[PDB]
């Protein structure tokens, strides 16, 4: 991403800390593959209000974008990951 940020802060001002977590969660939730669709995401994720919190198309897109692109690429595992 481009915008940076120290920390965390929660004001009312601007919540959009928050609604970011929410997001990925239920991403993530759907049990999310490397052939992924916007299209298909967003039509399983509309029916969750959580999808509603974020308003800023922009941050949908590179948000999802960068999840699913996280995936397809290497996944990082290290550690007692595999068992």
């Amino acid at each position: 991403g481009s915008s940076g940020s120290s920390g965390e802060k929660e004001d009312s001002k601007t919540r959009g800390e928050k609604i970011k977590s929410d997001f990925f969660e239920l991403l993530s939730n759907h049990h999310l593959d490397s052939q992924s669709r916007w299209s298909k995401v967003k039509d399983k994720v509309e029916s969750d209000p959580r999808y509603k919190a974020v308003d800023s198309s922009s941050m949908r897109e590179d948000l999802f974008k960068q999840y699913i692109e996280k995936i397809a690429k290497n996944l990082d595992s290290s550690g007692p990951s595999s068992g």
